[PDB]
């Protein structure tokens, strides 16, 4: 069948991927006792947007649920699926003649049917008429809360939808659950996205020089990913933190826009991931700006390497993700104690939640079409109200087919350190004379993407040991 | 005073640029008879957004009017200006402690005051209280229609604004008119943006090889502009049309995403422009993929070069922009006839609007903080209901200080050509035997950015003659 492809060495993605997702969704809905026979799933695709009230077009990126189901790149579409038969109908805009002049060829409905391997293609202005003729019991629309953003996903609407019976509660949990488990075809794309991003991270590490601006590496990364990988978008805004900025978890946004000069002695923390055909990647590399770890940098780095490897090794079906987070906490504390930053019983440190002082974020998250992928907190899965753990983007048990980031880190964040030092329950563990040395150190984060099977499959491939990193940065083959 | 700067060789932009804009706006409003004493301009900045319902952040780019007045890069701000005194107050978000962990240092209000060189800084949640204490007569908010998008620019709102008298009609035309005329400081930034983009276009011309995907050059352009120019954004989505795609005016959008393989014999039409600190650039270079103009390519190209230079030579104060468009039409028709594509009286061709068949878009547009900048059609300036001219983004007369693109083009667009051949009023002018040779040719567009004075100043610096282009593509220095 047909494939998405951007030529050269980019990945051919079969449109069968999306057909399988539609089938999987129907199969799941068919098992749901609340789903009426003759129900039709109705999804609305993303529309073109502009900057505020200007005519400056924003590059269109498809809505993630719609993409998962149809893989459609064009704006202004709808897509429906007959639950009982699995029949798919794509609705495309009926374009004006002038489109030929300004935007490109006005493709036929047949062209789109062939392109996307759907069962039928109709025009958007015909959606109410077409659906009316099918005599559905109910339209299943998509409404639910994203547990990372807290935003409500708004459901499909079209002219005349009020004449139909609409249910907006059933679909969201079901399609989310399908997205949690990646098909082999989806896994092929995620192998690719992480391959390209891994290559780009290596190129960045080879290119870093003292005196460069952080954003020079952001540019290089995105350039490698687009020109060599066909990745027009990144999965998220590049985080290129040097020096103290490596302690800032989502550094690189408009408020702190990767504009610091990399200095000799700095640690770099580069968190970047290209996107291909709306599939994510997410990799974080940490390394000395000047290519040689100091003793302190080596110690902090290898502590995070230890937790990273320990977590990956321990991941198997049935493992509770919060246990992996606590495992990383314990290892970090052990290492910080070995370094002399901490003293006392590690057991006592854990009970006092001292790990969260050094790793305030979650150990890792689901990844797929969104970098922070959906389904981390389905009904019945509760967020843990403790430092560190409350920032976990899922509290689920691991199962085969899940795709997760593994991203332990250790940071020296002043307001968290100062808080702990004011608290007698935590201050006793901390050696102020030693900790003082690490103020302004920044931080280290080591992030890989993995797939759960009988254990895990590692999708990311970058230099990780101190020896590997120093060799890579010294221009070694 | 302070400057925006991204280090290395990037431009230092003094925040005084924005203070001058605020001053100019106040000066204009003070002369406006309908503006009440004690009026305060109230602008709302852009807010951070995400992809749909996800937590995937979209890179924040400031709203253009707000940027023009304040040059503020942070999301979630407001800005007010006391008309009578010119006093500026910036309102910044009161951030939670956790911001320190995830986003960066929680800067003081004093930090922002020094950074942006405003008179006062307050937290956003205090805006109603602060404004109440100043006892303004009326709040001047921003509402009006963008004449390129047709969208309504939505006015500032905050909790408790209902307690104030608000006027949303006065400000928009006045601030638009200020934006139409660029200050010396603004011009320095626009020189820079067009310099960097010019350099990037040259690099693209040196790098192009048959067999490459169009998007490889898009990527190279943006990489040059960001890494060397500090241009994190482009002014618009890159249009990298090769072969028949060069006839597609806004090629490169998601529906047609620069994914064609460049072939031997193709003409390339690359319309790309980086953005620096929310100031635009817009350049279009046209050239043969293999670095060698054919006779046909040379002929079409030099015709557009002729109209470009003729328009630039003719641009003066008092000149009506639609007349420049017609001038370009006439030149294109003359040259297509000299090529044997057309035959008969050029006068008759013009009366039949034949030019619009080969150049269906406007000759050029205002440029500034937006690539299609505001103020092309103020009240009293009407859109001309004719082919080609109706697509003009302004029908104003030129005055000193305006910044315009000059972008004539010739394209071979099948449905327009076929319409002309079906039209008895136009069909006789077309020589199909010669024209057939140009089906699938694509098109040529030559775009420069200029500033109006007693004549014009050219901001763009790229190879333009056939000789210059073939030299650039051959890797020549300078
Ligand atoms: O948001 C998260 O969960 C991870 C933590 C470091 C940055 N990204
Ligand atoms: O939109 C416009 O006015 C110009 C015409 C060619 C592409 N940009
Ligand atoms: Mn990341
Ligand atoms: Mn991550
Ligand atoms: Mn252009
Ligand atoms: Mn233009
Ligand atoms: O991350």
């Amino acid at each position: 069948g047909p494939s998405f492809w951007l030529g050269n060495e980019t990945l051919k993605v079969p449109l069968a991927l999306f057909a399988l997702n539609r089938q999987r969704l129907c199969e799941r809905l068919r098992k749901n006792p609340a789903v009426q026979a003759g129900s039709i799933v109705v999804l609305q695709g993303g529309e073109e947007t502009q900057r505020y009230c200007t005519d400056t077009g924003v590059l269109f990126r498809q809505e993630s649920f719609f993409h998962w189901a149809f893989g459609v790149t064009e704006p202004g579409c709808y897509g429906v699926i007959d639950v009982d038969t699995g029949k798919s109908t794509l609705f495309v805009p009926r374009l004006p003649a002038s489109h030929a002049t300004w935007m490109g060829k006005i493709h036929s409905k047949e062209h789109f049917k062939e392109k996307y391997a759907v069962d039928d293609v109709q025009y958007v202005d015909e959606i109410a008429s077409v659906l009316t003729s099918q005599k559905p019991s109910v339209l299943l629309t998509l409404r639910g809360v994203n547990t990372d953003s807290g935003s409500v996903c708004r459901e499909a609407s079209f002219d005349g939808i009020s004449k139909f019976e609409v249910n907006n509660t059933i679909l969201h949990p079901e399609i989310v659950e399908c997205r949690v488990f990646k098909t082999d075809m989806e896994l092929e794309v995620l192998r690719y996205t992480n391959k390209i991003s891994s290559e780009a991270h290596r190129e960045v590490m080879k290119a870093v020089k003292v005196g460069m601006k952080e954003y020079e590496l952001e540019s290089l990364f995105e350039h490698y990913c687009y020109s060599r990988g066909g990745m027009r978008h990144s999965s998220y805004t590049c985080i290129c933190g040097s020096g103290e900025n490596s302690a800032v978890l989502h550094y690189g946004h408009a408020g702190a826009p990767n504009d610091r000069t990399i200095q000799n002695g700095d640690m770099c923390l580069f968190d970047m991931g290209g996107e291909y055909y709306c599939f994510a990647s997410d990799i974080t590399c940490s390394f000395p700006a000047n290519g040689k770890f100091t003793a302190d940098q080596k110690a902090v780095y290898e502590a995070v390497l230890r937790s990273s490897r320990a977590v990956m090794g321990a991941m198997k079906p049935g493992v509770w993700w919060p246990d992996m987070h606590r495992l990383a906490d314990r290892i970090h504390l052990e290492e910080l104690a070995h370094m002399g930053i901490l003293s006392g019983s590690v057991d006592a440190m854990v009970q006092a939640h001292l790990g969260a002082v050094f790793m305030p974020h979650g150990l890792g998250h689901f990844l797929g079409i969104d970098v922070h992928d959906v389904g981390g907190y389905p009904e019945g899965v509760e967020r843990i109200d403790e430092p560190g753990l409350r920032s976990l983007r899922t509290a689920r048990h691991l199962q085969p087919g899940m795709v997760l980031t593994v991203e332990p880190g250790i940071y020296f964040i002043d307001h968290l350190l100062d808080e702990a030092l004011a608290d007698p329950a935590r201050a006793s563990f901390l050696n102020r004379e030693v900790l003082q040395r690490f103020r302004g150190f920044g931080g280290v984060r080591i992030e890989d993407v993995v797939v759960t099977d009988s254990g895990i499959e590692l999708l990311t491939c970058v230099p990780r040991t101190v020896e590997e990193i120093e060799a890579c940065m010294a221009g070694c083959d």
